[PDB]
């Protein structure tokens, strides 16, 4: 008997009007019966305080209005239909569902065998029919107040950092602050523990540009993973798409998520750090037929997902993880899409990072969506300005298969790691591939972007060996995840430098030491936007896991120790990365100038070019670039001359023309004073596994 | 270079931006190709000759960029690009032409027509290769910064319920013709977006009840040389040269920008009153035509984007309408515009929907570069595209079909062949009788292909209006030997007042049959005050008496517009003929329908609503035939007439006349 009335479909989801005082429902739903909006009182979760039948559909599209109802309520919804499991229909009212628009969810799910929609249990498995009701364990979709005082107004309009002029760092939310013990407790590892000033200093004071944070989006641990006592540390599982991850919350999980993030967003900005977020759109947490029911499989199975023909009860798999989404249906694209306007226009974010992006891609060309999400992406009014970071993929002839590349489109070079590991291994390679991988890559990227940014340069990150583990470890050690170390990535091209994991050996870590420097200049002296490992800097290691997705705990933590070893090389990394953004010779538009030297101080003729090396010697030559970005004001680099010595051996270097000052090098130990100065093509004596940065100064 | 301080600026929002903070204007445009850009600022009294030449020094990927401070709302310009001039590559930029920007939001006045325009001799050997030396700056119409700001009070109306297709009646109204000869209002709003707005219309409309209206053309638009010469103007507004501008031609207010807000204000009163606007959008060619074409715009900022060059011939322009080139929809740059320009009408402009002319060509044009169901995909999932009503016309595309995935949420199409079978039946000639039930119907036969899809229309703009053929049963003045537009309209001439006596009765008919078809009804502005083109089916050139909507009663009008109110009136009154579908029916005498009967070529339809219930008895037709109403109760409300009513006219016989169509209830 409420004076109820049918609202609006537009917009999606959940929406507190100031002006009708209360709030519009709406949810897509195309096979649905009926459906039920369920709103809690904070009080009690396992019950709902209102039932609301919704009866008013435009299209695909439920919709009510709600007077009276106020930011911070909980609610949910049971969706109505068939369950024939066998023609993918999967209906379960008993099961209370996460709205798909959600923009808060308050909590994480409690693994129940009763928020699954089957009988666990039965040996019909999947097709049987579980009545018990689910609200007791899914948490609930939150109303929000959308409202925000930005002041990054400086920052959003208009002109940001570009990728050539862009360090990124790859850093997990908790891991960042959980151990910063100069933080009160509630906000270590939190996004406002992120945003914190002493934190905001640090990454001045470290030099990076752009902050790439790990998955976000409020996600799910395994089931597999909690019984055995471990949860899902990476984020790589969404349940939904527009709500910031609980877990990471210093103020709450009934906005609070949504506040702490813009507020974590807004300082980052002002600080003059962009934001780039690590997303997830190839797979649901819920994964295949056996999963849980907690979303999209309870709100409308046959579109959300790709199903099987001929057997509907089973899922498409393109990642391995169980489900993909029905990317060909309008709604499915729009959500994605939504997604990613929502994060830019409302969370402020400055461009993504798509995880899986080449299974991305595969899901959308398998209903031939690829192209058209593509011009989507490029004609989009806020979509087409944010960076879109992404990987290789030839599919499935497949050379790209796409008409045209957002600006700011990027990929991780994987290439470049492999190369960039195996030459300071020892491994001797082409020279002209090694070459190319310090000239940003121009044999993979002939049409794809016209520049060397697009290339996503790295040595680590998430997947793998942290730069510490790289230079300390032959084979991985992934026995705390419980695979019995049968998950991770087996070529990892690392070397222990003498003794596997921690030694007492001088030697070993010498050697070690000296290496770590080697990557983080061979990184920060090519062409290509580059990307350090958020702790890289502070010597972080894993102790040999290279694929800590489940440890939530000491192992991934930050470690804030202030040991001089350590001290010593966050001091080396600063000091490069910020040559590396003092010196645009290093950061060339258009490379798709250098000149390439031998042993003997010559010019690099074929066959050279064509054998392998494990020494590459050159020279950025020029200086007038075009600009600068202001009003036609050309500038103009010294140039510089790049040693790179991966020969394990001592080796007599030749110097070209000119005078060559020493401004940074590998050496561990003092530099002696016909090092500093060289001139006239007389040769130094390089050492075995050395790098080396020399700027000329005549004439 | 130059002084000035200039910032680099930034490459969005593309077009003139003017931001009141930074005191300046932000100027951001696109050109792949382009050498060097110059942006050409003038001073509202010299335009021969430029006030200030800038060159546009930043460019951030294919968009040159520059902020140039002290400027503001008001000012005008133009661009100037430079690049090669290799016409058999396809490549012609040309600096001597002076060029508008394709993201202006208002331009002043139309192009002064001289051989400068074009980019080649115009006349010569080779014609199309040649390298003209004219300045072109006189003539080419300026782009002016914007006042982007205004005032909406129709909150209320824009969210939420706006009249969905169901209780939609639609008006399709050209600007100028609608208030030019509405003499009781001022010398200069005669025929503009504010004389259309003056609060003597709309006071007017809602008293005639229609809910929608449908402008005719408002992308400024030029003249073909190439009429005028012939002292036509192009009336109709379908050869666009801009995307973003309102017509300068209907501003009560100037064309420094008073386009833009008269137009805004006209929609805030539309709104207010309760009404909708929807606009009649061009995106299948722009106004420079073929090669041999004015240099006016696109072909000077970058030809090799922009328009589909013939392979092997560069030189040449794919044309897919006879209009002389076509968008090439695959860049996304174009394909960026079209889509701009539609967001820009929405979200900027208030407007309710448009109207795709020449929907077929344009879906072809798509279909040409792999582009429709992407154009498609895109248009439903735009936050702001998404929620306005389309339209445009059905198509048969590349291998067969529609070749779409899924269409708008409030998409719907001008069934072409509707008012082919409405003015056939009537007509008198040998119609099916599963046909024209069909029609009636929804025309379910064919897109969601629920009723409301289709627009059924027995006018448009295209022809006589209502009669005016039947008359025809007048393309003289456009000239060119008289063969323009459609080559029969279906109608009767009709041929005093006794050789005339079906004229008022070949009106209404048309009307309660069209008011009682399922789906959503479009009348022809002016078909209620009795309009007239004195003959023509094809009026695109007549800015004259011809179009202009005659306002003075002649007598026998009046009485017919107090029929079409009350007609509508009926149709805006019941939810007995807004379905997606009960339906009755009834052939001569008094017999349910079989199959024989099914499929007769002849003239007698009844239908009934049980199913508020509604008696609908409707035919042709040349002589009287015996009538027997059906089973229940029936009571008259209104009909066609050759006198008045009289008299009283469970179950029994009539029986009906001529050439006429009835009704009843229960």
């Amino acid at each position: 008997d409420r004076p109820l009335r049918p609202g609006d479909p537009y917009p999606l989801g959940s929406n507190w009007i100031e002006d009708d005082d209360g709030v519009n429902f709406s949810l897509f739903s195309e096979n649905a019966e009926k459906v039920e909006l369920l709103l809690y009182s904070l009080t009690n979760q396992k019950y709902p305080k209102e039932i609301i039948e919704v009866k008013n559909k435009t299209g695909d599209i439920w919709h009510v209005f709600v007077p009276g109802l106020r930011p911070g309520q909980l609610y949910a919804y049971r969706v109505y239909g068939p369950y024939k499991p066998e023609l993918g229909l999967r209906f379960n009212p008993n099961k209370v569902l996460i709205d798909p628009y959600a923009k808060a969810i308050n909590g994480s799910v409690i693994w129940n065998d009763a928020v699954f929609g089957y009988k666990i249990g039965d040996q019909n498995q999947d097709l049987t029919y579980d009545e018990r009701d689910s609200g007791e364990y899914v948490p609930k979709s939150v109303v929000i107040n959308p409202y925000f005082e930005w002041d990054d107004e400086d920052f959003i309009k208009g002109k940001k950092v570009p990728l050539k002029d862009t360090v990124i760092y790859e850093v997990h939310v908790k891991g960042f602050t959980k151990l910063r013990l100069d933080l009160p407790e509630n906000i270590r590892g939190t996004y406002e523990g992120l945003a914190s000033e002493q934190m905001i200093s640090y990454l001045k004071d470290l030099g990076i540009t752009t902050v790439e944070l790990m998955p976000v989006f409020h996600f799910i641990d395994q089931r597999f993973l909690t019984d055995k006592g471990l949860t899902n540390y990476w984020g790589y599982d969404p349940i939904n798409f527009f709500s910031p991850e609980c877990r990471y919350s210093s103020t709450g999980c009934l906005g609070g998520q949504v506040l702490s993030f813009k507020k974590m967003v807004n300082e980052l900005h002002n600080a003059g750090i962009e934001v780039i977020i690590d997303v997830v759109y190839n797979h649901t947490a819920e994964g295949n037929h056996l999963g849980p029911t907690l979303s999209f499989r309870g709100i409308d199975n046959t579109a959300y997902y790709m199903l099987q023909p001929d057997n509907k009860r089973y899922y498409l798999d393109f990642t391995g993880t169980g489900n993909t989404l029905n990317l060909s249906h309008p709604r499915v694209i729009q959500m994605v899409l939504d997604s990613l306007r929502y994060w830019v226009t409302e969370m402020h974010v400055d461009g993504f990072r798509f995880d899986l992006a080449a299974a991305l891609a595969r899901e959308l060309y398998s209903v031939n969506m690829l192209n058209t999400f593509f011009i989507a992406l490029q004609q989009d009014p806020i979509l087409s300005q944010v960076k879109l970071i992404a990987e290789p993929w030839d599919v499935g002839q497949g050379g790209y298969q796409v008409g045209n590349f957002p600006y700011q489109w990027a990929e991780w070079n994987g290439k470049y790691r492999d190369s960039i590991r195996r030459f300071w291994r020892g491994e001797a390679l082409p020279y002209s591939e090694i070459a190319n991988r310090l000239l940003g890559s121009p044999d993979i990227y002939l049409g794809n972007n016209k520049t060397p940014f697009a290339s996503i340069n790295y040595v680590t990150s998430h997947d793998g060996f942290t730069l510490e583990d790289l230079v300390s470890y032959n084979q991985k050690h992934n026995e705390a995840n419980g695979f019995n170390n049968q998950d991770g990535m087996n070529e990892n091209y690392s070397w222990n430098c003498g003794a596997e994991g921690p030694t007492n050996d001088q030697n070993v870590v010498i050697c070690r030491e000296k290496q770590k420097r080697n990557f983080m200049i061979t990184l920060l002296v090519s062409q290509g936007t580059p990307m350090i490992l958020g702790g890289d800097e502070l010597s972080r290691t894993q102790r040999g896991n290279n694929n800590a997705f489940c440890q939530d705990n000491e192992i991934t933590w930050f470690d804030w120790n202030l040991d001089e070893r350590k001290s010593k090389f966050l001091e080396f990394v600063k000091k490069m990365i910020q040559f590396y953004r003092a010196h645009p010779a290093f950061r060339r538009e258009r490379y798709f100038d250098v000149t390439f030297y031998t042993l003997e101080g010559r010019e690099v003729d074929e066959k050279t070019w064509s054998s392998p090396t494990q020494l590459v010697i050159f020279v950025l030559e020029g200086s007038v670039m075009d600009e600068i970005n202001m009003y036609g004001e050309r500038i103009a680099d010294d140039s510089f001359l790049i040693i790179l010595n991966a020969n394990p051996n001592n080796v007599k270097v030749k110097f070209p023309k000119g005078k060559w000052e020493l401004v940074i090098s590998s050496y561990l130990r003092e530099i002696k004073p016909e090092e500093r100065i060289i001139e006239g093509e007389k040769e130094l004596e390089i050492e075995g596994r050395t790098a080396l940065v020399y700027r000329r100064i005549e004439l």
